[PDB]
């Protein structure tokens, strides 16, 4: 199947398109491939700075008749400076102009990191630490929840989440929704197998991002370890002749995950999304995870104090 069930009641394609890192210039085409090729999920954020650049692309092909509105699965997300609730809906309206779209399908709180409100995204002290807000994430979820229910999107999630951070919004007194997912990083060296059993047995799908490690992260060291280059990776997809990048798509889809792998590629692009026609062995599965080392593509040294940065805990 292609798509999962959410606990909305409504149905997530389990590919999508990421578009972190993709430039402005090139995303626009990149989308518009995307949804030719049969992509129907689309994974944004405003903190990529490419929220109108995706939209174009989106409402180009909407005009186009090529898909229609209901069959697009448009993902964004709330970040940190506007955890405040009284900027939540302002947060949201701006990607939804920017996106050229009257609702997102699905909008997630993007770190459980809040930070002090202003222009810059990662608001610093003198000594370079993350300036924190104040508002407790229990508050910016019920902000989440007023935009369900004043219709600017069908669905609310959280990313980055550690288990007791899902535990308390699933424990907030009063809650009215439940997150619909958690969107981690998950991959053969990061394979989240407590985490994610977690979120699953609590009716909360997981999106796995950085699926194919990131290459194109800033901060890539020569000597990092490299998913794409790994000879054991390499080796399975040769026997399923498939790629490399294919198999890792392939293997989150096995875990019932949803899976956003990034590229402004054309050729990429249509070579990630051909992964309906083959299938893992349990075997492969437990061969892939194996290789879990608890590397980590995303986690920043500036907010390593803040009270709720989420990668302290063991999971
Ligand atoms: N919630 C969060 O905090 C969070 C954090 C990180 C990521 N994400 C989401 O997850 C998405 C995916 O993660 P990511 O962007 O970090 O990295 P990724 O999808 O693991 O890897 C993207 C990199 O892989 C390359 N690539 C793509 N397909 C390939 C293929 N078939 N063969 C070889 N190379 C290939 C891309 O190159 P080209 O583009 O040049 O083709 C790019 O350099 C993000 O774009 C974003 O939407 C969310
Ligand atoms: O956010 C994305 O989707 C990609 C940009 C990015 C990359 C790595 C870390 C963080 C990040 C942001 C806020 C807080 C933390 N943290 O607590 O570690 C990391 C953000």
């Amino acid at each position: 199947a292609s798509r999962i069930l959410l606990n909305n009641g409504a149905k997530m394609p389990i590919l999508g398109l990421g578009t972190w890192k993709s430039p402005p210039g090139q995303v626009t085409e990149a989308v518009k491939v995307a949804i030719d090729v049969g992509y129907r999920h689309i994974d944004c954020a405003h903190v990529y700075q490419n929220e109108n650049e995706v939209g174009v692309a989106i409402q180009e092909k909407l005009r186009e008749q090529v898909v229609k509105r209901e069959e697009l699965f448009i993902v964004s997300k709330l970040w940190c400076t506007y955890h405040e609730k009284g900027l939540v809906k302002g947060a949201c309206q701006k990607t939804l102009s920017d996106l050229k779209l009257d609702y997102l399908d699905l909008y997630l709180i993007h770190w459980p990191t809040g930070f002090k409100p202003g222009k810059e995204f990662f608001p610093l002290d003198e000594s370079g630490n993350v300036v924190p807000s104040d508002t407790n994430i229990l508050d910016t979820w019920a902000a989440m929840e007023e935009l369900v229910d004043e219709g600017l999107v069908k669905a609310i999630g959280i990313s980055n989440f550690n288990h007791l951070q899902v535990e308390m919004i699933l424990n907030k007194p009063g809650l009215k929704y439940k997150p619909a997912v958690n969107q981690i990083e998950c991959h053969p060296y990061l394979t989240q197998e407590k985490l994610i059993q977690y979120c699953q047995s609590k009716g909360i799908v997981v999106t796995a991002y950085s699926p194919l490690g990131s290459p194109d992260r800033p901060w890539a060291k020569p000597e990092d370890p490299s998913l794409l280059e790994d000879p054991r990776i390499k080796a399975i997809a040769a026997k399923h002749n498939k790629t490399t990048a294919q198999v890792l798509i392939r293997f989150p889809m096995q875990r019932n995950l949803v899976v956003i792998p990034k590229s402004v590629t054309p050729e990429r692009i249509a070579e990630n999304f051909k992964v309906f026609d083959f299938e893992l062995s349990s075997q492969d599965m437990t061969t892939l995870l194996s290789y879990n080392r608890n590397w980590r593509v995303c986690a920043l040294l500036s907010c390593t104090s803040h009270k709720d940065y989420p990668f302290h805990e063991e999971f």
